[PDB]
């Protein structure tokens, strides 16, 4: 391998997602920060070892890549593609840099975010900042366990990391982010059994519904994709609840990593545009995407050498 | 004894502070929720025992008290008093109800806040919502250990709980809240030694500066007050950092509990108005108060039985 | 003065319940063991501190009391009273001694149970032995959080420990046990909403149903009792799941402590015999009691002599 | 690689061992369950991460293999061989399927066992169910540390997983189970020094007795086997105490995994039939085997693909 | 009314014992430090709450008391009494102040010791400094569990804290310290059963030997004392192992607290001078006392008010 | 070849034991070396997985020649004394090193007891230090210590002998120095002055920028690049130790590297200085009182003796 960033993190219960745009003239300041971001991760995190589990994954957008870097582009990097479905829309929103910061406690996330943004002041403009927290039994804001079918170990490495198909960028990955807000009032008007039909798994025990009962427009049915090879196409998700009680914002911050964006984009087309047997993913009847961006997260060595 | 609310909580690393006003017509909804708030605390918290340490302290303001209840008022209950000092101002901002929610994890705080506000929908208007997190060494946003000299055990009970001086309301307490925003750029331009002179304690080791070196306008000097008998008057604090890196908000949410507000108000007068030997508390040269409210937090029995 | 047994235990995730009868001639062996049981608790448990949280509460039944001791009896001690309801029955089964052993791990429970039974070999006959395990989010075998409305702190002391009303036995408590087996197939055929109507609380979030929607024959409705002065009568429970997948046994081991058995017995009458507005507790349509016994758990000093 | 099942588990303190036979006509129900058992493991276990450490290893017996599958058999799969020694006997008892379920808590084991047996109701007959619990300092029912000389890391992989010698079944393993009941009264009548001579290690400190003093009929002496090439032959064990105090049952559930059964079978021959210098393993004078079965535990991918 | 020092500490796994003498002219420096030692405990310890469990118990010797204070002496305060037995001797060694520092980690103990000695250098001379550590499952250097029969809860308060018999000093306690070195070679030449006869309990399981078998010169037999009224006389011990492998020092640091020194001194007389049935405590055939001192540990408010 | 546990997880306790081999002690030593891994498992297994007990064993240059014949590791020599204009790095005797680490001191002490028990009468102790982690990975100067250590594959590549010395692949070279600090002098500096000595910020552990980091700061002098532009790295696991009564406050330095050339270059820069720096400022507050070099062989080398 070249050394990947910490895309495959242990379970962490806190996150900060920071998305910024690079102002005109900001490119040199950004390049300096990229070359120091691993040492800032160690400076904030080392003293909290081994419990802290602080990591920062840094992603670069398609248009930003062109402004920052001389030569070859990762093969799969392009701007997030808007999906204009008959009912639901996946919007594309601006984002040049993503900082996906995770730890076992929010203070470490905040301290590293503070240091990063300290160095970028005056060169970037914030577009989104989300402080995420996991519910205690890995549940999301709809009350379902979230993460169960993620790949593990070698299967995860194979699904997420660029390899010999794009060898200059081996050890990188592609991240898609979407901020979702939920209509909790509508969702809580459904019976548990109806909610289970939307997701495709049992609510309390997290057991998958059998094939003879699982609806075609359930979330699990539409995000299960088989390749030309007969095998399952997989992504790695680390979705985080977030919100504000006073503003009635109850949200899921979606982030999905894959070795090529084609996998993630196929899942999204199935959700928003539907299939022969399904108009769209029923989860979107209770979830509105308000952001959407695509980033390439290079190997750690790529960033160190700038 | 009457049973107090959990004013004396173990150390907790997450908090939500929620301040609301009661809309016209909302009184009955509020009264029903007050009588169930302890059972909601158990419902959300029990399943995460014993680690969760979830508690909710509920407080009621002076004007709200008159709307909700007839009969006796707590003796010390009045609206927060604005302090218009020569340089610094402590503002008074609206607030009828305070929910001070603490736990070892933010998700438990959020779940209980969701249930409370779900019951109050349409009866209240949010005025402030802060999600606080402790730094890993009990440090605040200025980098100093925060909480060291709080009383514990019997001394804490005696300092915070109403007793025989107002026997109908024994087991209650008075809470003062202020949200502070910091000028971190200015603060970080001071040397550590200069910062220690502002606070009155050593930064790294948290040892109090000796009397011959501690300035009269240091925070510790001005918030040390002795009563008629030569003994120290004490409060119980549970200050929490909060912020947003994109908006450059770095904050301390102050909350102080005492058996009478006179103690807390004396400290505030010294800080903001100054004394013969100190113009004002030097901490205020790096900290701006943007809210200020006073609440009475009744004994748990009072809330149950109405 | 008097030091209670560890009736008010922290949360523990494992338990052994051991119920035995005292054979003819076994009384002296039992009395010797009773005077050592606290030192055995420390011998097994001290070295596992502070995580182990091992405790043993020892209880004595009404007929056994008369065999072991003379002089005063605790005022409330009597044999468990069978309830023959129109549909459901609460049976009374034999039991002279109860050992309620709790810890954070089953091995510690087993080690202490081994030492106790080692000393009693030849003097007692086992009637029941159950190895209990709590589910990770304090849920029981029916999938509901179990323990939520137990009293804590001073309210628990006042609800569970004998005081001035029976001063020779102050610091004791009364334990009722029942082993329940559940019909899981029937239970799992209910919707979540229907299950919530049986219990009286929401399944996922454990919030109580409001008074206007909570059925009168729900478990929470029928086990809520007010005394003459309008205040709530409370007990302290530490129900444990148990079972065997091969034998299709899925169970709840009920144990309830109270300062007088009258409180517990009133709750049982409401559950099994009903009220004006409820035929019986709906939980009994999925739960069958196969044991029932009542014990007095004396203050620890009483056993030390 | 093919992905093995979780044969190499971290240390776990609870286990359920389930052995069943497949009834007439049960094969289709069994095959459906085998293809879902990994997803049931994730459903029950994921929400209890990372503490839960729940895993399930599934094994299939010799006769069962031929009912369930056609095509190739694993090279070493055969029925457990009875050893009818001069004094001690290793019995064979029926078993078609083994579920070896491990976790940090018994409730998780029980939850997974419930789901598995729920799917098999009416297709299988239970033969054994044991609920195992480790003592707090990794001791067994005889009071000795149990596990010390198990191989770890690469050496464990090499000792336990089928490789190139049987390439269609690479990543599988062979499990032998025997339920032992102990005569605790006899064992406790020995002095500690006498017990140490039976095992071959010091009781309190777990230091191996030196070669000059360790008896030839000690457990450690007889279960140390060198292969023709001079190297040590190793197995991976995860022995678990179990019992019932009322019934006076105090037991060790032996389970041993190896890349070929010949290793485990050689150890058993030495124990039960003896060597030139040793009549039999002295541990058998305090331990009686009441079950005995042999299973092949295939690679996880083999089961997924049915 | 009066607040004791933290004599009744939870279990802690590290300790520092510091014994010093007060130099001529050092009395004022010592008195200033005594009035600040609680503040220093908070300064070092607060930031590690709630896990740190740092406490310092401060004790004052008989001759030192007369140098530091005038007015009343505690009734039981006198210099440690040498016991010159036929075989074994309990020596009296100098000591004016004791600092018994405990925590869950050594660094906190060391940090507090550093602050205390920083204030006292030039006023005191160190006589003994021991760094103690917990050894396995509450075992001492002889391999036995140590602390099992300590009193707990109310019984501990009644055994350890001065009350109405000496009301000016209520809430204080008396501490006896003796540093013991062990002859490990001799001890390890005994069989386990012989060691159990020295101590009076079983080694592995820590079960007390029955009255039928417990020798009269066992440690447990000689340290069990009943008062005139038939009740047990109890002390609270927190013995700590210490040592150095290269110097062959394997030690037990004995510390025992009691409401009057007569209880502790009776136990010592039984051990060193014997009874009608026992020449001396057999533990002394493997344990040599090289220090011995007695201190009064005043209530915390006594020290605060100087 | 399997290396010893040079790359350990973070551990909060250590014992460092340095001994010399007495005349005639060689065979006793060789027998112990072949059992040291077994002893590590025996003491450690029962505390897994929290214990994290490990022992790295090293052999000095003169000792190697007494114990073994044939080929020697290419870089093995006695520690080289550095006589700088102001500061001196002394060389002190040491034939064997036992670097014992765990999450608790008792495990370290138990293993050290067993090892020294086997060597009684064959070795003489030279140094014994019981180290403890201080707060949030701080050292006795109050700075975080460990931050820039390599991790993962970069660590393996920096510390383990490979194809450059193939007979000894999987080994490493350990340099030890016991340092005592003059804390009174150090505490007379302002925080900003202390930061200029180390080259990082005290509270936040952020490296000073290149425009403000002095040339004689510790971080500046211990940053070394090879001819090909790459960083030359070592693995450190420095441990505080001390005694408050004697006013001894120390750092026990241990540095592992695939060749002693890397470590020795750093030492020369610290003690003898460069074109732009007289010496490492940290040495104005730190005195070395021991210095030894050891080769830590691959685990299989020791097993096969
Ligand atoms: C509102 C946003 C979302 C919510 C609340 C949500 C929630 C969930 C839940 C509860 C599961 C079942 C448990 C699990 O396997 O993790 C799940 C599975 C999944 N979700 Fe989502 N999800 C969201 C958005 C998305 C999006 C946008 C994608 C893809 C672009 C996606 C892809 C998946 C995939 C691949 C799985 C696993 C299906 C399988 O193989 O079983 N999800 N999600
Ligand atoms: C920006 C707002 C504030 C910050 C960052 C802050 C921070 C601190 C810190 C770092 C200490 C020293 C350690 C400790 O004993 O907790 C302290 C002490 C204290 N603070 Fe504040 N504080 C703030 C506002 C206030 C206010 C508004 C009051 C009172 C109305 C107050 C009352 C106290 C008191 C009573 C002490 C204890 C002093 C003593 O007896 O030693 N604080 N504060
Ligand atoms: C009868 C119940 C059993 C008990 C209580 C038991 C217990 C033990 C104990 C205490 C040890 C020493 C520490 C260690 O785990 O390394 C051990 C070692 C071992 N046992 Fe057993 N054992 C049993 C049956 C068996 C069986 C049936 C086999 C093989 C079929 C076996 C194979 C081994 C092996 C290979 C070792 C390691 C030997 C070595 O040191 O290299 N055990 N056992
Ligand atoms: C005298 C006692 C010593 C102390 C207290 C000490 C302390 C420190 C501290 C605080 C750092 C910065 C944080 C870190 O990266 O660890 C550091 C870095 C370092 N020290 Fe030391 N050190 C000492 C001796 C030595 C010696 C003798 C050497 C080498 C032979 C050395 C080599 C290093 C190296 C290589 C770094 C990392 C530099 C970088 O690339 O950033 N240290 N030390
Ligand atoms: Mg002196
Ligand atoms: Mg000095
Ligand atoms: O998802
Ligand atoms: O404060
Ligand atoms: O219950
Ligand atoms: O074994
Ligand atoms: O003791
Ligand atoms: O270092």
């Amino acid at each position: 391998e070249p050394e990947p960033q910490m895309v495959l993190s242990p379970l962490t219960s806190a996150a900060i997602f920071l998305v910024v745009t690079i102002d005109s003239g900001g490119e040199d300041t950004v390049r300096d920060l990229l070359s120091d971001v691993a040492s800032l991760e160690r400076a904030v995190g080392f003293r909290a070892q081994p419990d802290g589990r602080l990591s920062c994954v840094t992603g670069i957008g398609s248009e930003a890549w062109d402004r920052l870097f001389s030569g070859a582009r990762p093969a799969g990097l392009h701007p997030f593609r808007e999906l204009d479905g008959p009912v639901h829309r996946a919007v594309a929103t601006p984002g040049d840099l993503l900082f996906h910061i995770r730890a076992s406690r929010l203070d470490l996330c905040f301290a590293l975010a503070t240091e990063i943004m300290g160095r970028l002041r005056g060169a970037v403009t914030p577009q989104d900042e989300v402080h995420g927290f996991k519910y205690f039994d890995e549940r999301d804001m709809l009350g379902f366990v979230d993460g169960t079918e993620n790949p593990t170990g070698a299967a995860a490495r194979r699904a997420v990391l660029v390899g010999a198909e794009d060898p200059a960028f081996a050890g990188g990955s592609y991240a898609v982010v979407q901020k979702y807000l939920h209509d909790i009032d509508a969702w809580e008007g459904l019976s548990v059994e109806a909610q289970e039909r939307v997701i495709g798994r049992r609510k309390m025990t997290d057991v998958e519904l059998s094939d003879d009962v699982k609806p075609a427009d359930s979330h699990v049915a539409l995000t299960s994709v088989t390749g030309p090879d007969g095998s399952d196409l997989e992504i790695l998700r680390d979705n985080m609840p977030f919100g504000s009680v006073g503003r009635e914002e109850f949200g899921t911050y979606f982030i999905g990593y894959a070795r090529t964006p084609e996998v993630t984009e196929t899942m999204l087309e199935r959700m928003f545009l539907g299939t022969a047997s399904a108009p769209h993913d029923r989860i979107l009847d209770f979830s509105t995407a308000v952001t959407g961006s695509l980033f390439f997260t290079p190997a750690a060595d790529f960033l160190e050498d700038l």
